[PDB]
This record gives structure tokens, C-alpha cells and sequence, in this order.
């Protein structure tokens, strides 16, 4: 799996911040207050060998004119009394706790910055992304992705800096103790012991790992089984109620009992053998020290200290054997967002860019052809042009696909073959922000936001004083039915608050168009059905508003949209008829039947 | 409380099973494998003392004279040579964690099964609960409860058993040993300690759990604002994409960010305290021993146990201060459950138990009324009598409530002041189990559990066999339709398996009630539209199955069930018509209208 060491270099490769300085400064002191826990915490048995002396010399009978051998500690530190280097002990490790645990603080501030910046830019991303890639997606996926990768990062650096990283200094100095008090073969024997209780762990959790899935799955299928027993009561209490139905439940929770009474004798091995493994350690290692005390070798009284580096070894060496779970299933879920990004999108832009300078709007479309998918092509050639200033309208069938449309002209989809004349420009050239914002459309369902109506009301254009929404609202003619907002027109407005009918939200998305005042207005059919008395005055607001913008309706009703100035027949992916709605009427064409059965 | 305490008394009553004698051996072998242990877990530093003793007294220059001072241990037991007293070490530490771990596999088995009586006599209870507390509850809720408070026993009694129990007998025991090397002074600091420390935890971890709520709440928010923004992508990409929508994602992770770094000084506090709180204990008991040692007393050489002692008790105090919320939560999840059970059911019978002696069918209602609710009362008196082996049609509107004829049948609910004759027979005094095996019902909707075909077509009469399975198919009229099964009549049904449409699964229904072979059958107009070639044959066989038995049918339809001798039309919850339907149509009355708007 080569591209998991790749995956890896890119997550040092955004870990490491160059541009600012102070990053550096808190790794290095992270770093910092790593190593000197780790020093204190081996200083804490020298300081119990050191007090274990001098304490059996007097009354002992040991030699006081042994003056001070080792000379080391011959600073006149934790030498008042034997009490003193008692009450050292004690300072010692808990100023070893200390720093450890600071260290965790230190480093924590740097995971959640380092968090934040992936997960911000993963987003930023995502909504680059094209249309055709989150069409295809599931909602719910891109979330459970985003969530799992962010806390796989969390627990992979915890658990790397935090557990792995220390253990493996520990060990290493503790066997490099061995310039003192030490020979060559009897370092080995410490590093052998760990080395085979950590194989003998990590083999004996995939083992345990089986026994858990069976469990899991047991426990379910008794739940599902007495659910769907549960639900199911009438038909039981008809005939025969609980005769042979409680045996069946029984033996389903007989299966459950078995196989959960079986992973305790699992977990019971494992957690024999990982103390007699290492109790081995300390008996030989005792024994052997004991041979050289009794053999006049240097050793004297320093036997109290190997228990002490031996316990302070046994105490996180647990922690490394069930990770391996954990780190396989994080480093894919890594892999998995890390393949979300870098997707390139299929809208690319050319390199020059050309800001789109419309002094009116003119639509011409030559030949435009545009196919989803093979079999099916939705557009074959249409061609029609729009006078600056004026309505045009797109009626026909739900069959003949009129979506398309809308998704065109914002180009969210490429022609194949065509082009798209803007004020007799190419839009291939243009830049995608230029025409997107000087472009105004009306969507077809109005989703608002969960907040303050003042939020969704001027939601077009920020930077919006409530002079300009107010001016907005007398437009939209809105303030008959918003003076009696419970919160002075900042109530609470989405879930979790005052339900608004088809009609407001309707009349929420042209208070929000207007405020753009883009160039060109673009409908979508917003309205389906609606009530006799907003229709029209809605109709008549819209009507206003495009008065002084070339506007192109389409409407899947055809009584619905008569006012505009040409009527543009769509039939089976194709342009049927250009013409004054009247002789279409008389042309019995396709619009013909439309509206006579509409209005029949 | 004072219920908490009593439901503490209801679960020792249910634990303990007089009944049968190898359970109290098994509590009895546990509770010494709980001794046993945590005494070698004592003997552990006691021989620790032992072997740092004739150590020094060899090279050392100590007092070889001292012959053997204690006499406790004078058998020949570890006294080959020092290194003999070091195996010993080891061996006694490892048998501890070693019966100490086999008093887990013990007492699960002892769990395991209370925990299984008490889910099984539930489930039994919950059954035999009256419709009206079923109907009342969610399904859902049910399932809560019982797995919740499963759960809550189990993890109880482990925390209770493996953690509380160990912990004090083992303070218990460490403050006891004041019998040797002890003063009635120094026994007290280590209690005081302790009790500190236990206290110090306990407090603070009230204050961790708001921090951590605060923080579950920012991330939810988060998350549900990103999946919120995320979802609604058209709006956003329509006009000024990700604007100001992403710095409005960055607050509410600053948010997070602020509320996640605060939780980590917190437990910074706990993880330090309870570092300083026990490290003054272990300063104090050593600068006491030295000085005793300083000062010619009795103790020599026997510091080193002191840490053995303190870091025996140092390692599972942990557990205990964050039991609380589990403990709280389990406790009051227990009292759902017990509350559940001993909740009576309404429909009680009376002593006396007289078994249903029917000759013959007949069905009498004299004057029957029941309202399910003060506002509307349903039934107002009907009264009318079938003959013994006839059919009778029951037909009225949807408003009329018709539903509640198979209800009373069936004795789900009493009558406020009527009776029902059965064989001219009360059925307050006639036993439940007798009424409702002798009647025969086919349901409305069939529902079929997930199983084999043959388990759901001989479901309705148990110990079925090949023959009387394969008649009752015959006479179903299934055979043409059965050979086709993929397992030779074994295939599966129900889900993750061969949907079935409503015509198979009425004749399921049928092919189930025929097994029965009851005395009368009752229909609840099972089909509502069907295919016109199925509806005749089924219509065909339930008019065979009923020829010998009694009938009754309810239909909301009127052309589909019209083959009766009587109909009894109910409109408004009354008796309205009796009669053939012939004079039905002409007496212009309900009947008249309905059907004659049923064909039109």
C-alpha cells in the first residue's frame, strides 16, 4: 500500500506550517516538555536508590567511610537529612506528572488548528466541486466522511504523540541505562521480555476481534427477533398467545448466553498470559541481580530500583495493544477523504480571462446540442433569438425535459457542439463569476434558512441597510403581512419556528431577487398552484420587476404565462413553434391543445 | 428515595434463587476467589519485605544472629537460598491476578442468567398486558426500555462486584494490618488520605461533566449548521457563492474550537490534583517510617513495603470517580423497568373457571354498550341473534366505527352494562384461554413473519404435519401456485426474500385459519380491491370453509359480500336494518344507497 506512505507524507505536508514562526515554537517546547517527564520519571527510583542508602548506614552498620563514591549527586541538594531526599522523591514525580501533562495542553491547541485548516479547506473545495459529482453523491455519505476523517486525524495524533512516542523513549533509555549498574547480556533480557509481550498481545486481540463480531451480531438478531415479535402482537394474541413464541425467544437468548459466556474465557487467556509473561521478567531480572550482590559485585541495594523502572515500563504498554483496530480504520478513513480531494472540475475556464461587458442583454442560441447520456438527447439545435429588453416564453410537455434550460445558462453543463451568443459574446471565455453575478434568476422551490426573517430577507446582496430592504419590501409589497411579526420583523423564521405557506415563501424569493437588481431575470415555474388572490398580484409584482430586463419565463401551464411578447414551443427536445400565442392557438399546434385543455 | 431503596430490595429478592441448591455454591466459590486474591495481593509485598532481609544481612554485615525474630514463617517454605524468596515473589503475584481474573469467569455465568430470568418474565408479563397499554405506548419505547435497563443490571452488578467490593476490603484490610509495624496514629493518615482523595475526584467530576455537555452541544450545532448549508447547494451557487457563508462556518468552529480548548484545562486541573493529593500521603508515611528507623524502633528495613501498599491501593481507585453518572443513570433506567412490571391488567376473570361447553353456535347480544370515550359512544343497544350454522352480513359506512365488533368478540374490552350470549352461555364467567381458542378470526392485514413458507402456513395449529399442511394447501386451492418455489416449498419469505402481493397473502390468511379447524368464523373484511380472478376463487373457498360453521361477515362494500341470509345494517353506531338484502334496496334506507351508488 504504497499510497498510504503517500498519505502520509501529504499529512506531514500540511502539518508543517513554514509561513508562521510561533508554530514552530509551540512543537519545539511540545517537544520539550516530552523529554523532561521522561528524564523525571527515571529520576524518581535513582532518588529511591539514593534514599534506600545512607538510611541502612546508620544503625545498619554500614560503612560511613565510604565518604562519596559516585561523587555525582555531590551537590549539596536533598543531603540535610535522609527525610529530605524522601520529600525529593515525592517533588521529583509529581514535577515528572506535571510536565507530561502539560505537554498534552501544549499540543492539543496545535491539533485543533491543524483540524480546522484540513476540514476549511476540504469545504472550500467540495463546493468548487461540480454539479455532476454531487448529484451522483448521497448527502449523508459526505458527512459521515467529513466527521469520521476529522476524528481520525484527532485520534491518530493523540494517540501517536501521546502512546507511541513515549513508550518507545522509554524503553530505549531505560535498556541505555546500560553504561551503569548494568552488563551487556543483562540488557537484552528486558528488551527481549517487552518485545514478546507486545507480539503476544497485538496476535491475541485479532483473535479476540472474532469472538466480538460474533457477539455483536447474536445481540442484534435477538433484538430484530424481539422487535418484530413485539410489533407484531395481534396476530399472536388471536391464536395460541406466547405457546410456542417464548420458547423461540428463548432460544435466541440461550445462542446470546453461549456465545457471550464464551468471550470471557477469550479475554481470560489474554489477560492470564499478559501477566505471567511479564511476571517472568521481574523474577529473572531479581534473581539475577541477587547472584551479584551475593557475588561481591558492585550492586548493592539497588535491587529496589529495578521493581520501580520495571512498573514504570508495565504501566502504558497496555494501551499499545488494542490500537491496532483504531489505526487501520483511521487510515483508511483518511485515505477516503484525502481521495475526496484533489477531483479536478470538468468546468474548467481558459486561461485568459475576460470580464463580461453587456451593454444589453441578447440571447442567441446556434445549434445547441447538450446530451445527459447517450441514448437520450435532450436538445437538437434550438435556435432563437431575444430582442434586448423583452419577454419570451418556453412552454410544453413535463416530458420534453425544459430543466435543462436553467442549468444552460448558468453553466453548470457544456455544449457539445454549440455556443451561446451573450450580447453577441462566447461565453467560453468569460469569466464563470462575471456572468453567474451579473445574471438574475428566481429559484422554483424556496428553501429558507433556519434565522431572522432581516437575514433571509436580505440574503441577494450583503452589505444591505434597512433602508434598501425596506425600499425591497414596499416593492414586494409585503408590508401588509409582516407589521405583525410577534418579534418587530426579527422573528425567527425555518424550523423551529412560524410554518410559512407557498405563498410568503413565494413572495421571500422575490423580495430576495429584487434586491440583487441583476441585468437579466430568469423563472423557473416557481409557482405550481396557488391561490387565485396571490397569484395575480404576484404576477403583477413579477411583471414590474422585469419591466426593464429582457426576461425568459418557462411555464409548464400556459394560461399561467400569455404576457410575454413571443412563445417558444418545446416538443420532444426540439423548437416547434416561434410565434404571437393567438396563432399558435390557430395553428392547432402543440400549444393549441395545451392551453385548450388547461382552460377546456 | 425510599422507592430507590426498595427497588435495591427488589433485586436482591430476584437474585437470589432459593430453589435450586448449586447456585448458592457458585456465589460461594466466587466470593473466595475474591478473598483468596486480594490476600496473595498482600503477601506480595510482605515477601518483598522478607527478601530484602537476609540480603543485606549477608555482605551487608547485618546481625546473622537474629536467628529467626518473627517465627511466623519458620517453615522450610523459600528458605533454600535468596533467590528461592524471589520465584516465590513472582509466583504469589501472578496466582493473585490469577484468581483474582477466575472470580470474573465465575460470577458472568451467575449474571448472564439472572439477567435472562428477568428479560424472559418481562417479555412474559408485557404479553399478557391488555391492548389498551400497547396501544397507548410506542413501539420503539419498549425496546428502549428493555435493552436499556439490560444493560443497566448487567453493568451494575459487574461495577458493583468487581469494583466496590475489592476496593474497601482491600483499605479495609491495608488499614487492619495495624496489628504489626503499626501505631494508632499512623493508621489514620492513610484513611484521612484516602477518604481526601476520594472526595476530591468525586466533586470535580460533576464540574468536568457541564463542560463536556457544552461541548456536545457546540458540536451538534455545528455539524447540524454544515449539513444544513451543505443540503441547500442551489441557493448558494445561484448568488454570491460561499460569500459569506464560509465565515459564518468559521465562527461556529471558532466556537467549537474555544469550547473543546477550555474542557482540556479543566481535566488538566483533576489530572494534576489527583496527582499532589496522593503524592502527600506517600511524602508522609515515608518521612514517619525514617524517622522510626532513625530512632532504634522495631521497624528495619520494612519501608519498602509502604510503597507496595500505596501503589496496590493507587491503581484501581480510579474506577470509583467516575461512577456516578453511570450509576445514577442505570439506577433510574432500573426503576423504568420495574415499573413496567406489576402493572395489572383490566380484563380480569373471575375465580371460578367453567370451561366453554358450545353445542352449536349462537350469537345473542342483548342491549350491548361501550364507548371508548365519554364524548362518543359507539354501540347504542344493538341486538340481534344468528342462527346456528348462518351467515349474517354486518355493513354500514366508515364513519359508522364498525371496527369494533372484532374487539368485543374477542373480549378485548367489557361492556359497561350489556352481556354477551354465546350457546346461550355468559361470557364474564368463562375462561379466556377457552373463549378465544374456540373461536375462529381471519385478520385484516396478513402479516408474515420472516421465515420459511412452511412455518407460516402451519403457523396456526402447532405439531402440523406434511399431510394435514398438504391437505389444507389442497383444499386452499394453492398447488398450482406453489410448485414454482425455488427451495422445493422451503423458500424464505417475509423481507430479504419473495415479496408477495395481497392476493397470496390473503390465501396465506386462509390457508392458516383452515388449519385451526375452529367452531365459527369471523371475518374483518380482509381484501379492500383485488383483482377480479383472485377475489371470485377466494371468495369461493371462505364460502366453502363456512358452510359447516357459523359465520359473520363485515364489509364495507356491499356487492362483495351479499351471499348472507341477514344483513344488518349500522349507520351511526346502531341497529338500523334487519333483512334479506332485496328488501334492503327497496326500503330506500342506507343499504339501498349505498350499494346502489357501489354499482351506479
Amino acid at each position: 500500500a504504497m499510497a498510504d506512505m503517500k498519505i502520509l507524507r501529504t499529512l506531514a505536508g500540511y502539518l508543517w506550517m513554514r509561513d508562521n514562526p510561533e508554530f514552530r515554537f509551540r512543537v519545539i517546547a511540545a517537544l520539550g516538555f516530552l523529554v523532561g517527564a521522561k528524564v523525571l520519571n527515571v529520576q524518581v527510583p535513582f532518588l529511591f536508590k539514593l534514599a534506600v542508602d545512607w538510611l541502612a548506614s546508620a544503625t545498619g552498620t554500614g560503612a560511613s567511610l565510604t565518604t562519596f563514591a559516585a561523587t555525582n549527586p555531590t551537590l549539596l541538594t536533598v543531603f540535610a537529612t535522609p527525610a529530605a531526599v524522601l520529600i525529593g522523591y515525592g517533588i521529583a514525580r509529581t514535577g515528572s506528572s506535571a510536565f507530561n501533562e502539560l505537554r498534552t495542553a501544549v499540543f492539543s491547541k496545535v491539533a485543533l488548528r491543524t483540524i480546522r485548516s484540513v476540514s476549511r479547506k476540504v469545504f472550500s473545495h467540495l463546493h468548487d466541486l461540480d454539479l455532476r459529482y454531487h448529484l451522483s453523491r448521497e448527502t449523508g455519505g459526505l458527512n459521515r466522511i467529513i466527521d469520521r476523517g476529522s476524528r481520525a486525524i484527532n485520534f491518530i495524533l493523540s494517540a501517536m504523540v501521546f502512546n507511541v512516542v513515549p513508550t518507545i523513549l522509554e524503553i530505549s533509555m531505560v535498556s541505555g541505562i546500560l553504561a551503569y549498574k548494568f552488563g551487556a547480556a543483562f540488557a537484552w533480557i528486558t528488551s527481549l521480555s517487552v518485545g514478546s509481550y507486545i507480539v503476544f498481545t497485538l496476535a491475541v486481540t485479532q483473535w479476540r476481534t472474532k469472538f466480538r463480531k460474533a457477539m455483536n451480531k447474536a445481540d442484534n438478531d435477538a433484538s430484530t427477533r424481539a422487535i418484530d415479535s413485539l410489533i407484531n402482537y395481534e396476530t399472536v394474541k388471536y391464536f395460541n398467545n406466547e405457546g410456542y413464541e417464548a420458547e423461540k425467544y428463548d432460544q435466541f437468548l440461550k445462542k446470546y448466553e453461549d456465545a457471550a459466556l464464551q468471550t470471557q474465557r477469550s479475554l481470560a487467556f489474554l489477560n492470564f498470559g499478559q501477566s505471567i509473561i511479564f511476571s517472568t521478567a521481574l523474577s529473572t531480572a531479581m534473581v539475577l541481580c541477587s547472584q551479584g550482590i551475593m557475588n561481591g559485585q558492585m550492586t548493592v541495594g539497588d535491587l529496589v530500583m529495578v521493581n520501580g523502572l520495571l512498573f514504570q515500563l508495565s504501566l502504558p504498554l497496555n494501551f499499545l495493544g488494542s490500537v491496532y483496530r483504531e489505526t487501520i480504520q483511521s487510515l483508511v478513513d483518511m485515505k477516503s477523504m484525502f481521495q475526496l480531494l484533489e477531483e479536478k472540475s470538468d468546468i474548467t475556464n481558459t486561461s485568459d480571462a475576460k470580464p463580461l461587458v453587456l451593454k444589453g442583454g441578447n440571447i442567441e442560441f446556434e445549434n445547441v446540442h447538450f446530451s445527459y447520456l447517450p441514448e437520450r438527447k435532450i436538445l437538437d439545435g434550438i435556435s432563437f433569438v431575444v430582442p434586448a429588453g423583452k419577454s419570451v416564453a418556453i412552454v410544453g410537455t413535463s416530458g420534453s425535459g425544459k430543466s435543462t434550460i436553467l442549468r444552460m445558462l448558468f453553466r453548470f453543463f457544456d455544449t457539445d457542439s454549440g455556443n451561446i451568443r451573450i450580447d453577441g459574446q462566447d461565453i467560453k471565455e468569460v469569466r464563470l463569476d462575471s456572468l453567474r453575478s451579473s445574471i438574475g434568476v428566481v429559484p422554483q422551490d424556496t428553501v429558507l434558512f433556519n434565522d431572522t426573517i432581516f437575514h433571509n430577507i436580505h440574503y441577494g446582496r450583503l452589505s444591505a441597510t434597512e433602508e434598501e430592504v425596506y425600499e425591497a419590501a414596499r416593492r414586494a409589497a409585503i408590508h401588509e403581512t409582516i407589521s405583525n411579526f410577534p418579534d418587530k420583523y426579527s422573528t425567527i423564521v425555518g424550523e423551529r419556528g412560524l410554518k410559512l405557506s407557498g405563498g410568503e415563501k413565494q413572495r421571500v424569493a422575490l423580495a430576495r431577487t429584487f434586491l440583487k437588481s441583476p441585468a437579466i431575470l430568469l423563472c423557473d415555474e416557481a409557482t405550481s398552484a396557488l391561490d387565485s388572490t396571490t397569484e395575480a398580484e404576484i404576477l403583477n409584482a413579477l411583471k414590474a420587476l422585469a419591466s426593464n430586463r429582457t426576461s425568459i419565463f418557462i411555464a409548464h401551464r400556459l394560461t399561467t404565462a400569455m404576457q410575454c411578447d413571443e412563445i417558444v414551443v418545446l416538443e420532444n427536445g426540439k423548437v416547434v413553434e416561434q410565434g404571437p400565442h393567438d396563432e399558435l392557438l390557430g395553428k392547432s399546434g402543440r400549444y393549441a391543445q395545451l392551453w385548450t385543455q388547461q382552460n377546456s
